[PDB]
C-alpha cells in the first residue's frame, strides 16, 4: 500500500453499467424508455448518477450495456456524455448487443452481456473491472471502493449496505465475518436472513461488484460453456466466487459522499411507482436527504438550453403561489397554485390549476381548471380542460393507473383511449 | 440575381463584432465589464445578440474585437461560443490589441481596431464583411441585407431604421433618395435632422455596415495614413464613402425576424440605465416585445448547468407570491414576494422579502425582511438584513446611484463602502 | 421562387442516412461492421460522405438508420459528428431498430426502417425529407436539389445520373422526358435498358430520394399494410410514385461538387471489393478524382489525435523509398519501399518490406521482410515475418480470399487459421 | 499521510501557468508569437506540456497569464484546451492583464501578473497553488510534487534539478540540507556555485514552485507595496521565504514520467535558437530522449483535421527517399530526399529539393531544386527556386539570420527584403 496508489487505480479500471434492461414494476413508466433513462430531479436521468460517480472517482472509462428501448438512453449518452477525447484514455462506450441476422443475438441475461462484449473490454487492458448496475440512484466514491478491495487481495467486492427485512426479498442478501469476507450469499431469496444483532434488517448486495479483470474473464468463459446457468451476476457468478471463498464485503458508508456526516447513506432504486415519486418530492422539501446543491460531488448531465421559469398572471389579473417546488426552466405556469410538486422542463400550466405533490415530466401541458393531488403525469401529456386527480379514488382507477397505495400515473395512452386529443 | 444566391453568400462573408467599448451612459454597470458583457434576459449577454444572428444567417465566421474590461466576455466566448471546428470553415476569433514593448498597442478608434488586425482579416478570404457594433439588442437576419446589399451593385451597405427625433442625436442620422442612395451622412449631430412626411422622427443608422472587402481594405489604408482623422467607421468612413456617392441604405424592417409582422422592428441599445432595467423587465411582462420562446430564430449562449428554480416555505412555514416574474435556475426563493422581477442565476432571497420591478443579476443574496424596488442589483451583491431600497429617494441617491428617472443602482463597491462586507 | 429560398428549404428539411444494412459483395471487409463504417481515404469512412454533404448543403438535422453491426458505427458518430446543439435545430440522432423483446422487432426492408421510426420523425416537423443511402461516395449539394424539387412542383425528386449498361443491373433503371418526369421505374433489372441516343449507358437511381414529408407518411402508412409489398424504397415505393406520376428526376452534374467543371462526376458506391481497392488509390495517384485538398466542401471525420508519421531507418541503417502513397497519422515505417499504397493511422511496418498498391486499413503491424503486392489487409492484422502476398495466385487463393480481378483480402481470421498467432 | 491523500490534493489545488514572455533568445522565432506558442514535435505548442500535465495529474483547474503577442496563443487554447466544463469543478481561464484609461495596466514582472489577478484566483478556493512556468518541455507528474509538498509540512516547494555549472547562469541555482530546505538561494548569477561532490554541476530552480495559498496570497499584498522590488518569482520572492526557512526543494527525477526508469530526467527550456533545433530533431532520432508515442502520459493539443501525407513522384517521375524524419498531416512531398528533418503540418516541398537536419514549420512551400540543411524555416514561409541554403555560412548570415552555432533562420520578413514575395 504506497501512497499515489489512491491515483493510479482509477486509471488502470473500467467501469460497466448494466443500463439496458426494464425495470418491471414501474408499470407504463418504462414502457417506451429503459429504466436507467427515466427522469428524475427536474434534469437528470437516473443514468447520470451511476456515471458522475465514475467521473468524480477517476474513472474515466466507462462502458454503458443498452438492451431495452435504449433511443433515449443512447440520445441522452450522445447529447450529454461526448465530450470526451479518446485520446486522453477516457470514453462512454456503448454496447448494444450486435445483430448480424434480425435478431439472432439478444443479451440471455445480465453476465451474458458482458460476455459477448468480451473482445472490446479485452481491447481496454483494464486491471479492475467495475460492475455497475446503473438504474439505481446514490452518490459513491469507487476510488475508496477500489482501494479496500486492493487492501484485502480481495478478487471480488461485493458493495453491501442493510436494509430492513421487508425489501430484502429483492436484494442479493449475504452474511460475512470478521474480515468482511462472504461466507453464504443467496439471490433476492424469499426469506431474507437477518444480520447478527440486528434482527430487523439483512445486509443486502448493491448490484456493484469490483472484479479484478484477470478473474472475470476467467469466470465468464468458465460460466458461458453451462446450459443449466441462467447467466446473471447475483443468481450464478456471486454463488461461484463466494463458494471459493474469494468475494469480500465493501460497507457503502465508508465510500458514501454525504454532506451531513451525522445522516445515514442514501439509497433509492426507485423500485415500484411510489418510491420513484416518495423519492423526487424529497429533492422538494425544506432539507432534502440527497444534496444537489452540491460542488463538491456534482452531477453531470444533459445540459439542454432553456428560457427562464416564467410565472405571469392568470386570465383574471392574479397571483401564482408556491410551496415548496421545483420549477425547472423552460416552465410557463400561468397563476396557478403549485405545491410540493416537481415540474420538469417545458412544463406550461395554464390558469386556475391546483397542483399537489405532483411530478410533471416534461412537456407536460395542464388546461385550465385542473385540479391534480398525488400523481405522476408522464412525457408530453396534454392534459385537457378541468380534469380532475387525485380525489375520486374509483375514478382514477378506472381511467388510469392507480398505485395500491394511491399514486397515480398518467400517460398519452391512457389519455388517448379517453377521447382527449393528445396529438398537440 | 441567381436562385442560388442567398445560400453561397454568407459562406463568402466575414463578420467583425466590435465588442470593446466601455458603453459609459450605464455608469457603474460596466465599470469591470465591457458593454456587450453586461447581462440580459436572465441568462444572456448582449453579444450573444450580434452572433446568433450571425449563425443563423448562415455567417458562421466572427470576428470580436475586444479591448476594455474583456476577461469575462472573453471568458464567455470561450465557454458558449467554442464548438466550432475549423475543418468545416466556421470560428469565432477574438482580435484584441497585440501587445509588444510594455503596453504599445490600443487602438486609436473604432476603425483603427479593424486595421490593426488587417493581416488576419486578409487571411480569411472574404469578399463581404459585415460591420457589427455588438452592444446592442436586435433579432436581424444578415443573408437578407447582403442580398439587398448585392442587388443593388452597392459597395457599402448601411442599415438604417427611424427613431423618434429627441434620441436621434446620439447615432448617425442619414438622408436617402428613390434608390436608397445615401445623399447627406452626418454622424452624432446636435439638431438631427428629420425625415421627409415624418417630422418627428430621423433615419438612423444602427452600427451595422456591409462591405465589398476590396472596398473596406483600400478604404482603411486610406484612412490610417490620415492625420486628422478620428479612425471611427461614422466619423470619418461613411462619410467619405457617401460623398462618393457609393454607400447605399437598407431598411431594417425588411431584414427582420420578428413572429408578429403586425408589430414594429425591435432595436434597444440599453443606452442608459434606464433602458437597461426597461428592457429586461419587458421579458417579465405578458406579451414581450422580444420574443426568447422561438425555435425559428433561437439565441446561443453559454448553457451553464444549474439545479431547478426552488421555491422553499420561509421561516413561519408560508407561501411565496410571484407575478409575471423570471426565475432562472440556481434561484433559491424562501418564501417571500416578487413581482415584475427577472432573478439571473443563482439568486438566493431570503424570507419576508419584497421585490417589485427589480433586475437581479447573478449571485445577490438578499437577506431577510428587505424591500427593493425599481432597481438593478449588481452581480454578488450581498444585501444585508432589513434593508430598504426605492421608497426614499432622498435617502437612495446619497447611499448607491440613482438615476435622474428613479432607477437605482446597488453594486460591491456602494455596498462596501457603507460597511456591509460582500465577503461570501 | 423567391430570392431568399435557397437558405430556408435546408432549414425546413430533414435527411435520414439508410446507413445500417451491410454490403453483401465487400466479402469479409464487412463481417464485422457495416458497409457505411468500411475505412477510406487513410481516415475517413464511407458514412463521412453522406452526412458532411448534409452540413454544408445547411441541412443539420440528420437521421442515421442503423442495424447491422453498428458498434463501430455508432462509436464513430458519437465520436466525430457528436458536436452538435439540440437547441439551435440540429442533431445526428441514432435510430436502431428498439427491442422489447429480445428480437421482436428487426426491420423487415429499407421502407420498412422509416416506418417504426416515423412517431420520432413527425416530431422534428419537417417538410422535405431526404433520404440518402449513405454506403455511397460522393460530393452533392442537397441546397441545389431541393430547389430543383421546389421549382418542378415536385412531390418526390429521384437523382439520377447515368452509368455504363453493364453495371446496370444493381441500380434503379429509370426512363425521363423532356420535363425530367420519370415515365418508367424498373429496379434491378436482369436486362437493363439504355438510354435514348446512347446505347451504352442507363439512367440509374442513386438511391437519392427527395419527398414532400406530406407524401411520404401518407404513402408508407399505405405501404405498411401491404404485406406482398418487400418494404423498399426502389422495389415498392418509388414505381408507385412514378405510375401516378408524381416522380421527378434530378440529374447529379447540376447538384454536383467539383473543382474541375471539365471532368465528370464522381459516384462509387464501393460495390465489390475491387472498386474499394481501386476507389482508395485513386486518392494516391498524382491526379486524385476525388479532391479531398478541398476547403470550399471539406469532410468531417474522427479528427482522432495521432503523432506525426514517422520514417525511420531500418536495421542496416538505410533509406526508405516511397511513390505516389499516402502515410496517415501514427504510421512507423522502418525502412522499406512503399509504392501507390494507402497507409492508414497506426500502421508499423517492420524493416525490409515490400509494399505496392495496397491498403493497410488501421493497426497493421507488417513484419519484416515481407513482400505486398494487390492486396487489402484488415483491421489489426499482424502480418508475420517472411509473408509474401500477391505473387502466387495458386497460394493467396488457398490462405486468404481472392477475388476474380486479382485482388487479395486479408484479415485475422484468415491469419489466425493459417496458425499465425494474432493477439499481439 | 492519509491513503486517500494522493487523489484529493489536485481538487485542492490551481495551476498558474505563465505563459506571456518573449523568450528573447529566440530572436526572431517569437517576434510574431510569445514563447510558449513557439511550435514543436511536428503538431505542439511548448504550452501543451505545461498543461497536459496538469490534466495527467488531476490538476483540472488552471490559470495562463499572457501578456506579450498572444493572439495565436488564446487562439490555440481556445481550439484546443476548451473542452472542459464549468459545472464538473475544471477550466483553462486566460487572465491577461485588464485595460481600462487608454492602456493603462501592464505587469511591472512575472509576480505583479499572480496579484493583478489576485481577486480572480481568491474565487477558486483553492488550498494549494502550483506556480508553472510553461515556455519549457517536460513531462511532470504535480501530484507526486505536491504529496513531498504535504509530507515535509513545507509552505513553498521549488522543484530543483541539477544541471551543468556552464548554463546555470540562466536558472535559479540553490543549496539544500540534509531534509531539503533551502539554505541559500540566488537568482541568475554570475558565477553558478556547484554543488556539494558534484563541483562541474550545479542544483538549479526549473520555475515550478508550489505554495500554501495562504502563504502566497500574503506574500505578493506584503511584496507588491515594496517600492525598490522588482516583482519577480525568483528576484523578489523566493529570496524572502528561503531567509524565514519555510522554502523547501523537491527533486524533479522523483516526480518525473520516462518510459526508460534507467535514463535521465529530460528538461529542455528551449533557450536560445539551437537548442529548439536540436529539441526538435531529438525526437526524429531512432531512440527519442522524448517519448510521444506514449499512452500513459499522453500530450494534448489542437487535434487539426488535416488529410494524410501524401508522397509523390517528381516532374521525372521518380522516388523520393526520406531517412529519420517526422512528416505530419497535410504535407505533400513531391518526389525528394528528406533526411534528419521535422515537418510540420501543410509543407508542399516541390520537386529536386534535398533537406537535411531541417524543421519546417506549417505552410511552408519549398520550391523546385532547393537545398536546405541546419536551418529553421519560420511558418508559412515560401521558399523560392533555387535556393541555397546552409552551404556558404558567408553568404547565409547576410541574407538571414545565422547563430554562432551554424542554425540558421528563415522568415518572411528575411525573405520579403530580399524581394521574393511571400503571397501565397
Ligand atoms: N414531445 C413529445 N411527444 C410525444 N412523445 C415524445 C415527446 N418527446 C419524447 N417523446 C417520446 O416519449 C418516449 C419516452 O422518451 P423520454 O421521456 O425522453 O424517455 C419516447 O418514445 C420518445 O420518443
Ligand atoms: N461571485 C462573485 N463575487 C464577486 N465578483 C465576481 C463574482 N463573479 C464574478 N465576479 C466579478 O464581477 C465582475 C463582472 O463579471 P460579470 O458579471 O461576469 O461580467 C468581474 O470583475 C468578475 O470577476
Ligand atoms: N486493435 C484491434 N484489434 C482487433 N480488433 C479490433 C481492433 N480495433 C478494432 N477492432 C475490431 O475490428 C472490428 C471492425 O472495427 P472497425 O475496423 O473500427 O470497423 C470490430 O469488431 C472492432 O471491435
Ligand atoms: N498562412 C500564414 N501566412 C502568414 N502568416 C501567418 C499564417 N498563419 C499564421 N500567420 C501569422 O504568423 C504569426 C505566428 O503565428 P503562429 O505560427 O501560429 O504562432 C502570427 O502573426 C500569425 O497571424
Amino acid at each position: 500500500d504506497h501512497l499515489m496508489l489512491a491515483r493510479q487505480l482509477p486509471l488502470k479500471s473500467v467501469a460497466l453499467i448494466l443500463a439496458g434492461g426494464r425495470g418491471t414494476r414501474l408499470k407504463d413508466l418504462t414502457n417506451k424508455r429503459a429504466k436507467p433513462a427515466v427522469h428524475f430531479g427536474g434534469k437528470f436521468r437516473i443514468i447520470d448518477f451511476a456515471l458522475s460517480n465514475c467521473i468524480n472517482s477517476g474513472i474515466r472509462r466507462m462502458g454503458v450495456i443498452t438492451q431495452y428501448q435504449s433511443h433515449t438512453l443512447v440520445q441522452h449518452i450522445q447529447r450529454g456524455w461526448s465530450f470526451f477525447n479518446e485520446e486522453m484514455n477516457e470514453f462512454v462506450d456503448l454496447l448494444p448487443a450486435q445483430q448480424r441476422m434480425k435478431g439472432e443475438n439478444w443479451y440471455r441475461g445480465t453476465a451474458d452481456a458482458v460476455t459477448q462484449n468480451l473482445d472490446i473490454i479485452r481491447r481496454y487492458k483494464a486491471e479492475y473491472v467495475v460492475i455497475l448496475a446503473g438504474d439505481h440512484i446514490y452518490k459513491q466514491d469507487y476510488s475508496r471502493m477500489l482501494i479496500d478491495h486492493v487492501e484485502k487481495g480481495a478478487r471480488c467486492t461485493v458493495a453491501c449496505m442493510p436494509v430492513p427485512i421487508e425489501e430484502a426479498s429483492a436484494f442479493g442478501v449475504m452474511a460475512v465475518d470478521e474480515n468482511d469476507k462472504i461466507i453464504e450469499f443467496v439471490e433476492k431469496p424469499a426469506n431474507p436472513p437477518s444480520m447478527p444483532n440486528d434482527p430487523s434488517k439483512s445486509l443486502a448486495s448493491m448490484g456493484i461488484y469490483v472484479f479484478d479483470a484477470d478473474y472475470l474473464y476467467e469466470l465468464l468463459e468458465e460460466d458461458d460453456r453451462d446450459e443449466n446457468s441462467s447467466h446473471d451476476f447475483g443468481k450464478d457468478l456471486i454463488p461461484k466466487i463466494t463458494e471459493a471463498g474469494l468475494a469480500y464485503a465493501h460497507p457503502f458508508p465508508l465510500s458514501c459522499v454525504q454532506s451531513d456526516p451525522d445522516a445515514e447513506p442514501y439509497w433509492r432504486d426507485v423500485g415500484t411507482l411510489e418510491a420513484y415519486w416518495k423519492a423526487n418530492l424529497d429533492l422538494a422539501s425544506v432539507v432534502p436527504e440527497l444534496d444537489m446543491y452540491d460542488r463538491n460531488w456534482p452531477i453531470r448531465t444533459y445540459n439542454e438550453s432553456l428560457p427562464p421559469a416564467k410565472f405571469v398572471q392568470d386570465r383574471s389579473g392574479s397571483h401564482g403561489m408556491t410551496l415548496n417546488s421545483l420549477v425547472s426552466g423552460g416552465c410557463v405556469i400561468s397563476g396557478s397554485v403549485v405545491v410540493q410538486s416537481v415540474l420538469f422542463s417545458r412544463v406550461r400550466v395554464n390558469s386556475f390549476c391546483n397542483i399537489d405533490s405532483a411530478v410533471l415530466l416534461p412537456e407536460v401541458w395542464v388546461g385550465r381548471s385542473c385540479r391534480l393531488r398525488r400523481c405522476v403525469i408522464d412525457r408530453a401529456c396534454v392534459i385537457p380542460e378541468g380534469m380532475v386527480i387525485g380525489e375520486n379514488a374509483e375514478e382514477d382507477a378506472r381511467r388510469f393507473y392507480r398505485s395500491e397505495e394511491g399514486i397515480v400515473l398518467v400517460t398519452r395512452e391512457m389519455l388517448r383511449k379517453l377521447g382527449h386529443k393528445q396529438e398537440r
